[PDB]
């Protein structure tokens, strides 16, 4: 029952929580009525009625929708760039994100253009020409690919949007039948990173490099150690991973902030369900996964796949079905973290979690202490928070009985915060000392 919270013991910095609007999935929303646009963007970004999300991940398209859809005559020949100021809805989405509280934009390529790769195709894998052990008859396209990624960044800068981070790979351990590009190791990745870093700096930009968005955490572990041995981590700003093939239950050995940059239930229907049977698309399942990432794997960020799309399955947090906008249970799992744990928060020490209650705590830059308690028991659990002396508490809960986060009746005795955590619920305490 007694949880100790220790703000003098701190761990990782929190960068935030977010999602993507890649592959044109958000473009019908970008083109919808002002009323639909407002409903969708408030669900994603509002800190009072939505999920308060703080990170947007955009895709850099490789062929169709690319800024360089047609090969030049060779790897050092003058490119022909295109720019429509739309980017399949991502310019609109980026401007909405900046207007409504997003702290970081990350632009991530799923592949280089086909003419820069060993397989001369945007899909079914292939390697960037000129990386270690990847010789192409047409030559070494490393500088061409760095120049291409910088032009995309400048295109966004010309629309007034500053990209914070750039990634040059997506799941490079995976070769599906759509935009993809591989690496054999972090050692091979290290043959391109210095070229990209130098090209960004030379263009007068400060964009940070993120790598390498593996399909699973086990490759993020392997590749980070290889990048460190190759001396490439000095050029990186973030280490990234997806959680599809494997999840994190331990932190990566790095001083860089680590982002979980894509994870979702891709298979199941969209559901408003918070808890029913522990299914993969349930809100409470996702509360526990975010908890695992932030508390067990020391993540600085946790991203879903798609924020909002039309006729969504579970791959999206919010759906647009005609003119009707609906929030998933998963959206409210994100909300119970993201509304309250703001960028530049630091995770802090807790001890004394009851059985099957997952606890985390955070200190915001403004000094608020956020304690999250996920009760996975089939019964209410009474807790007390010692180690902090509260002057005030605002608390919120989410369970099957409410349709969105609702005021929670916290106790406060002699500066000790407490409460009765409902069964199969999440409670967030925002404590002022
Ligand atoms: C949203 O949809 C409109 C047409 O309905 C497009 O013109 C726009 O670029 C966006 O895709």
């Amino acid at each position: 029952q007694t949880i100790t919270v220790n703000p003098s013991t701190t761990y990782q910095t929190i960068d935030g929580f977010g999602f993507s609007e890649a592959f044109g999935f958000g473009a019908p929303i970008a083109s919808a009525s002002a009323s639909i646009q407002t409903q969708v963007t408030n669900y994603l970004f509002s800190t009072t009625t939505g999920a308060g999300l703080t990170i947007l991940r955009n895709r850099i398209a490789a062929g169709s929708g690319s800024i360089e859809p047609n090969a030049p005559s060779g790897p050092n020949a003058q490119p022909t760039y295109t720019w429509d100021g739309n980017d399949a809805g991502q310019v609109w989405w980026s401007k909405q994100a900046r207007a409504k509280g997003v702290k970081y934009i990350y632009a991530d390529a799923w592949s280089a253009p086909a003419f820069m790769k060993t397989n001369d195709n945007v899909a079914n894998g292939g390697y960037l020409c000129g990386t270690t052990g990847e010789t192409c008859s047409s030559g070494d396209w490393r500088q061409a690919y760095a120049n291409y990624l910088v032009q995309y960044i400048k295109d966004y800068a010309n629309e007034g949007i500053t990209i914070d981070f750039v990634g040059w790979l997506n799941e490079p351990d995976y070769s599906p039948n759509y935009d993809s590009m591989l690496i054999t190791s972090g050692t091979q990745a290290a043959s391109f990173i210095p070229t990209l870093y130098n090209t960004i700096k030379s263009a007068g930009l400060s964009t940070g490099i993120a790598c390498c968005d593996p399909f699973g955490w086990s490759d993020a572990v392997t590749w980070t150690a290889q990048l460190a041995s190759a001396g490439a981590t000095q050029y990186l700003a973030r280490i990234t991973s997806h959680w599809y093939a494997s999840k994190g239950t331990s932190p990566i050995n790095t001083s860089l902030r680590v982002w979980e940059t894509e994870y979702a239930d891709l298979d199941d229907a969209f559901t408003t369900t918070w808890y029913s049977s522990g299914a993969a698309n349930e809100g409470l399942t996702w509360a526990n996964l975010i908890w695992q990432g932030v508390v067990e794997a020391d993540l600085s960020a946790f991203l879903y796949w798609i924020g909002a799309q039309s006729n969504s399955n579970a791959a999206g947090l919010v759906t647009l079905n005609g003119s009707t906008v609906q929030a998933s249970g998963t959206l409210w799992a994100f909300a119970m973290f993201s509304r309250f744990i703001r960028p530049d928060a630091v995770r802090i020490s807790t001890s004394g979690s009851p059985s099957n209650v997952n606890v985390g705590a955070f200190k915001n830059a403004d000094g608020s202490i956020v304690v999250v308690a996920i009760n996975n028991n089939g019964n209410s659990e009474t807790i007390s928070l010692s180690g902090i002396t509260a002057s005030k508490v605002s608390a919120y809960y989410m369970d099957s009985a409410v349709s969105s986060p609702s005021t929670f009746s916290a106790t406060l005795n002699g500066g000790t915060v407490g409460g009765s955590l409902p069964a199969r619920s999440m409670v967030t305490f925002v404590i002022t000392t």
